[PDB]
């Protein structure tokens, strides 16, 4: 199976990959710091949905607490104490990510901006709660 | 725009995310060390295709040579000298990744194994050529 170090690397890599693709959508539909491209915004949305559906629950186990992947894990132990809250936030994130990829395929900038805002809220719902602040 | 350090982190994260998802397909259709799941193999294929289509060419510029992302970049300078060879290998990889996601949606283990083998060859075609060995 996967060593703890690999579980942490693979989840840090997955989240960092989503963050690159989230920044590209933000640049094109929120900040206008990149030209709007239907192809590029859809491609970025599709990465977020695919990773959201990739079964990242397999990368979460107690033996990953405090373990270095690319860097020391920022997972808080309360993740293992609050499984009802984790299920609520995770299922919400998958639903919002799926919707973003659906909207971004042919949606206009304002439709995408609305769906993107719901995904951003879903990402943020793990902050301070399950991820150590920095 | 993106600092060199961010370009290296985002490309290292993208490749590591594909490697996690490639390992899951290998376990289910090549080594039989994980139970075959149509849902899970399709989800893993969809991550690889989505990242392959994510425009990772934006993360490649000469000012990323020798720069630390998660770790010091393993990009070789000959990437910038061999753009015809890079275009051949990159377009091949996108084509094979798209085909893997198409096959993995309803394909059987042997169909997926064949498409997965073509993607593995496409990943390997950047080795020693554009990525430093270790
Ligand atoms: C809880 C169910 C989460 C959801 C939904 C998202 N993230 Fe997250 N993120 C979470 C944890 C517990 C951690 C720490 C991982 C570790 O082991 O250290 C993170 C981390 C990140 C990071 C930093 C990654 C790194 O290289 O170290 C980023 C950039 C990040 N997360 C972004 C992010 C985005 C963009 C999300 C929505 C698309 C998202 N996360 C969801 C917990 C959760
Ligand atoms: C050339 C067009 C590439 C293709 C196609 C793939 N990879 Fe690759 N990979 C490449 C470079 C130039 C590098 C170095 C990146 C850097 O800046 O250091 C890599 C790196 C990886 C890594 C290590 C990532 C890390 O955390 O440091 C892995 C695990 C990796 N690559 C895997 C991989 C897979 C599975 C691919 C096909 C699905 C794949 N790569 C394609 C160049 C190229
Ligand atoms: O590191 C971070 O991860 C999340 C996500 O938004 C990534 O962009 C966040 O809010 C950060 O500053
Ligand atoms: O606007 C954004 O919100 C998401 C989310 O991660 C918020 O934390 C993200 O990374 C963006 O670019
Ligand atoms: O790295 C960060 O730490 C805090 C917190 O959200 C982490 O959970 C924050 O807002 C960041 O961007
Ligand atoms: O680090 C590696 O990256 C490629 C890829 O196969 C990832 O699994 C490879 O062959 C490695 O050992
Ligand atoms: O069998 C595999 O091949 C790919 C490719 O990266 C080969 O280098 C990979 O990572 C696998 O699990
Ligand atoms: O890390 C590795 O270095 C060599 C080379 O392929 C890198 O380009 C190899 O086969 C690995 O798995």
């Amino acid at each position: 199976a996967l060593k703890p170090e690999d579980k942490v690397k693979f989840r840090q890599a997955s989240y960092t990959t989503m963050a690159w693709n989230m920044g590209k959508i933000k640049a094109m539909v929120v900040d206008g710091t990149m030209p709007f491209s239907q192809t590029q915004v859809s491609a970025a949305a599709n990465v977020i949905a695919a990773i959201a559906n990739s079964g990242m629950g397999a990368l979460y186990s107690p033996d990953t607490l405090g373990v270095v992947g690319f860097k020391k894990s920022r997972l808080k132990e309360n993740f293992f104490q609050e499984q009802d809250e984790v299920r609520k936030i995770a299922t919400n994130f998958v639903e919002q990510a799926n919707k973003l990829a659906e909207v971004a395929a042919m949606g206009d900038k304002d439709e995408i901006k609305a769906q993107f805002g719901e995904v951003g809220k879903a990402c943020k719902a793990c902050h301070e709660k399950f991820r150590e602040e920095e």
